[PDB]
């Protein structure tokens, strides 16, 4: 949830799932 976390998150995450996921949390 914190921008930080959640760009680091779509930054390494490009697959629209892991990104999901890990968005979820970030």
């Amino acid at each position: 949830h914190d921008p930080e976390k959640r760009k680091e998150c779509e930054k390494k995450y490009t697959d629209p799932k892991k990104r999901e996921e890990c968005k979820r949390k970030a």
